[PDB]
This record gives structure tokens, sequence and C-alpha cells, in this order.
DNA sequence: AGTGGTGGCGCATTATAGGGAGTTATTCCGGCCTGACAAGAGGAAATTTAAAATAATTTTCTG
């Protein structure tokens, strides 16, 4: 429960459509996950750019002080 | 000394195991979609240096 709350607020901390991308790529707060091509169709930009978005978001969250609170969930 | 009895084999009967056929259900084999890399283009923020002004140093002039 704590993890879902924290991940939701930290996603809220990031940009809008990137956040929606990351929610859709996974099952975060949503049902079955669609593969990259289908989400790209969802934005109508359907290609490697979507994984470019994924990698850029991951890179952007790599920076500490935001994820360390979530780092705690590792053990 | 002869008629039957004993053993072994044969004939008929009896018993047991393996193989084939089936059938089901687990398991291997292959194509196709995701996923990762390498490249390319156009446009915009950041940084650096050069030029131009206010506030102080130095020199000169005035009282």
């Amino acid at each position: 429960e704590s993890l879902r709350a924290a991940t939701h607020d930290v996603l809220a901390g990031l940009t809008a459509r990137e956040a929606k991308v990351l929610r859709m790529r996974f099952g975060i707060d949503m049902n079955t996950d669609y593969t990259l091509e289908e989400v790209g169709k969802q934005f109508d930009v359907t290609r490697e750019r979507i994984r470019q978005i994924e990698a850029k978001a991951l890179r952007k969250l790599r920076h500490p002080s935001r994820s360390e609170v979530l780092r705690s969930f590792l053990d």
C-alpha cells in the first residue's frame, strides 16, 4: 500500500504524458499492460520513440533524492 | 519265464507372459512479434567573448 501511494505521488511529480506512458507500459493503477506498439498507437506516434520516452523517463528518475525514498523499498 | 510296472516321451490340456494396438498426456521444434542498437535531421537553450558604461585611482590644476 505504501509503495503504491509513493509511486503514485512521484509519478505525479513527473510530466503528464511521460507519466501516462509509464503507467501504460506497466500495470500501474491500470489493467493489462499493452506492448509498446499499442501505446504508441495510443499517442499515434508508434515506433522506437516510445521506448526513447521510456528510457528518458527512467534516466530522469535515476537522479537521487527522489527515488531514495523508494530505494527504501528494496531489501 | 511272463505279465505287469516304470520311466520317458507324446498328446492333450492348462497357464503365464509379452507384444501390439490403442489412447492420453507430457514434451520438443519452429515462426513471428517485441526489444534493443545505430544513425540521421531540424530547431532551440546555454556559454563565451567583445564592446560600452558607473564607480574608484591617478594626475593635474587652482586656491
